[PDB]
């Protein structure tokens, strides 16, 4: 009856030698991680980049998300502080306990119950698709728009700085920010041009991920087309991906391999080419993501 968590995706804790270059490291872990779609990377313990966003002027209007909008078939400005105050108040009121005491398995189980619930309409807000050009990237950048301390220059030049990832494909982009709260989510989808993606959680409560390897991409799309609303069945992928929310247990019951992970603060998540992925936030957090080429 209740949610059965998918198996855990691979977690890598590279040494300082293996942490020298991201593309080299991702290429060596590819034989395993591409069989799970997503993977988690924990940097060395002393690798702690400072949060470099202009928090004094950071303002945004988040988007409203109704969890059961598909089942039921049916805009305030915040600062970073005011959104976090709303986010913590929502979670502590909903679970009747401090936000840091709510188990991740409980938020996960309750999230998927609310998505399919008809008698309970839960509505959250998500600060999504905030460009790193608006208020700066979460990573220090030698832009000249903000001071970089000597202890922060190694992070401004690091290859794991998402602003330093290669983004140009060989033929004949900047990171985006996401301010999450409890139950704010993103549905199943693949990146444009089947591109890689790397995600870094700067701070806050964990972000729960679900991933499907690329070898099962067609199987997921077939299951989606079979069970998604018939009114959205003939929609193109770029538009259907806006409303492709589906319980992972439903995919697993149809033979789709699904892996999960809890991305905690200071940890990376890499999605491989054509790896369908979805997830939700356990609470107030801040993430940065960019597509990169190999
Ligand atoms: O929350 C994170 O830390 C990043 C999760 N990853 C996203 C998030 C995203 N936002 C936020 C969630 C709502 N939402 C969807 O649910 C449909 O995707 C769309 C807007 N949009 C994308 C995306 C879109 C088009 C092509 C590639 N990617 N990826
Ligand atoms: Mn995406």
């Amino acid at each position: 009856a209740e949610f059965v968590p998918p198996p855990e995706c691979p977690v890598f804790e590279p040494s300082w030698e293996e942490f020298t270059d991201p593309l080299s490291f991702i290429g060596r872990i590819r034989p395993l991680a591409e069989k799970t779609g997503i993977c988690k990377i924990r940097p060395p313990k002393d690798w702690q980049p400072p949060f470099a966003c202009e928090v004094k002027s950071f303002r945004f209007t988040p988007r409203v998300q109704r969890l059961n909008e598909l089942e039921a078939m049916t805009v305030r400005e915040y600062t970073l502080q005011s959104f976090g105050e709303m986010a913590d108040n929502f979670k502590s009121d909903y679970f009747n306990m401090p936000v840091h005491m709510v188990p991740t398995e409980l938020v996960e189980k309750e999230f998927w119950r609310l998505v399919s619930s008809i008698e309970e309409d839960v509505i959250v807000e998500y600060g999504a698709d905030i460009s790193s050009k608006d208020f700066g990237s979460g990573f220090p950048v030698k832009d000249g728009r903000r001071k970089i301390l000597p202890e922060e220059e190694e992070y401004a030049l690091s290859g794991w700085n998402l602003n330093n990832m290669p983004v140009l494909e060989q033929s004949v982009k900047v990171p985006w920010l996401y301010v999450g709260m409890c139950f704010s989510s993103f549905c199943w989808h693949i990146e444009d041009h089947w591109s890689y993606s790397i995600n870094y959680l700067h701070w806050g409560e964990p972000k729960t991920w679900y991933g499907v390897p690329s070898h099962a991409a067609e199987q997921l799309e077939e299951v989606m087309r079979e069970l998604a609303p018939e009114l959205f069945e003939s929609q193109p992928d770029l538009l259907h991906q806006l409303v492709t929310i589906m319980n992972p247990n439903v995919l697993m019951e149809h033979g789709v391999p699904v892996y999960r992970t809890n991305q905690c603060a200071g940890e990376f998540v890499v999605t491989f080419p054509r790896a369908y992925h979805s997830g939700f936030n356990q609470g107030y957090n801040f993430a940065e993501a960019v597509n990169f080429c190999t």
